[PDB]
């Protein structure tokens, strides 16, 4: 926390908005396979700007899920939209993970993140791993510019489910005593927070066969090290797809002794691997050893085969 | 708001009584109600530390019967009954007189009863209720925030009210919490307690039911009017190497689908097959188990039947509800 980064914070915020103010077409990006972080810090950036810039053109573009959908509607747009337009990516850490490829077709590319700074594709890059979430950094823009008052119940309900949908409701370390006095603060502006809760957590019922082969075969270690291998086979018996099957990652986290865990899903010429470890352990070291990175506690890792997973499991029962 | 602001300037006249009591004896003892839950240890530890950490020198006990799931949380004191002598005895979290834990409660010179349940028993000489907070551990925080405490707060205080305010929130899901809520349980964040490695120590589960949850969710039967089963044979408890006790602990496994409006969970026991009735909303279904010969709330009931052909006409009358 240099006072350097902090005079840059301040900047790179500064000149954000004057990219705002200087542009009449602003276009919102986040990252495929979109979380409630990515739909909420790109619809509450998008309402923010309309709030306070009620002529602006303010868009949110991708592919909707329908697991998501009750945050709000995207925007469907012309290519011609784009023409020195302001494009702003929210919640990605890497450019081939954008949503639309079109983010590149403006004349600024602005970048809004809390994962690590690995690529640096932006004109502007705002990046702060001291959040948890980007929907708490779009938070703190709103309030560096003092417009805290503007906030409606639209902004603050979707602001409110990203935050949550990157803590797991203030559960996880990334929740900080800023996280919880900004979410205070959303609660306030009469969000019914329990129904969106349980709008956000409820389940579609086909899923859950599957979620049962995950409950009846994780293999827990005496070493506190647990693995849950999704086979191609495994998703045609209940008839899921790989995104889908991700979705059940932390299903067995409540397990007593638990301490290192990986779900791994074979995606076809890929096994898509999500990395989880309890307290202060490390596990995006291994993963960026072997081409992936995230969180600490919450990073992803590609594999190529399944003896390739037995050496992303191997290293990581090294790290107790 | 101005109603809130109202409300606390009621409470300020109680506030002070109790310090005052506090005060004047050394002898303090701490209770809670039978089967504790997070909000009851949190409430009870809290005011124990708090009066530790003013008074360093008064002597603070907590007593109870200790339950073995939340004994992380503190632990409790083990005291004769003559320390209750001119002693102050105060009771967090229990609405009920009949449902504190050690009845040696009223063995002191003064009771002072602190708790967040409707008022309906006012068993205590002095009686701070606020049904407006989310727990009885917030009501203790208002308590030290009152008397410009908030610096006294330690890691000890600040971790047990935490749980405890967690406890009673669902961790922050449930409607009883506010922006104030969410304010304190920053505040206790900030005394840098490891919550993450607190709340899976609460929430630490078996890995042994992991299997049988999967069963539940891989045999219920959702129907198209929003009605669920999930029927359990006395073979299932035996593969699963279940008790029917603890197979009836999982009947809200499904209760998260969508469109889900009525459930029953049923459990055969070799003498019959215990029914656990469930109801979203307004929905009443304790009329139906009535009917069969049990009954409860109208939202939560229960029935036994004698065989699955007499389940499928309870659940035939459970679906006349939903037409
Ligand atoms: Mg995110
Ligand atoms: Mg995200
Ligand atoms: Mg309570
Ligand atoms: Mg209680």
């Amino acid at each position: 926390e240099n006072l350097y980064f902090q005079g840059h914070m301040i900047s790179t915020l500064n000149e954000i908005m004057k990219c705002i103010e200087d542009n009449d077409t602003i276009i919102i990006h986040r990252h495929v396979r979109p979380d409630p972080d990515a739909y909420g810090s790109q619809l509450g950036l998008k309402y923010y700007i309309q709030q306070k810039f009620p002529q602006k053109q303010v868009f949110a573009v991708g592919e909707a899920e329908s697991s998501l959908s009750f945050i709000g509607e995207l925007d469907n747009i012309d290519d011609k939209t784009y023409q020195d337009a302001l494009v702003i990516v929210c919640d990605t850490a890497n450019a081939p993970r954008i949503d639309d490829e079109r983010y590149s077709t403006g004349r600024k590319l602005i970048k809004i993140d809390h994962h690590p700074a690995v690529d640096q594709y932006g004109d502007i890059n705002l990046v702060n791993t001291n959040a948890s979430s980007t929907s708490e950094i779009i938070y703190d823009l709103i309030s560096h510019f003092n417009d805290e008052a503007i906030v409606n119940k639209d902004i603050a309900s979707v602001l409110y489910l990203g935050i949550v949908g990157d803590t797991g409701r203030f559960l996880f370390n990334n929740t900080s005593e800023h996280t919880m006095e900004i979410a205070g603060k959303l609660i306030g502006h009469d969000i019914d927070h329990n129904a969106l809760l349980n709008k956000m957590m409820e389940k579609d019922p086909k899923m859950l066969p599957f979620q049962g082969y995950v409950l009846q075969h994780f293999e827990l270690m005496d070493d506190g090290f647990c693995q849950v291998k999704i086979t191609e086979d495994v998703l045609e018996q209940f008839g899921i797809q790989p995104n889908e099957a991700s979705q059940f990652v932390n299903t067995i986290a409540d397990i007593k002794g638990l301490k290192i865990w990986v779900f791994a899903v074979d995606e076809g010429n890929e096994i898509r691997c999500r990395l989880r470890s309890k307290g202060q352990l490390i596990i995006n070291d291994i993963a960026q050893d072997f081409g992936g990175g995230g969180h600490p506690n919450a990073s992803g890792v590609s594999v190529d085969s399944w003896d390739e997973f037995e050496q992303l499991a191997t290293a990581l029962r090294t790290k107790l």
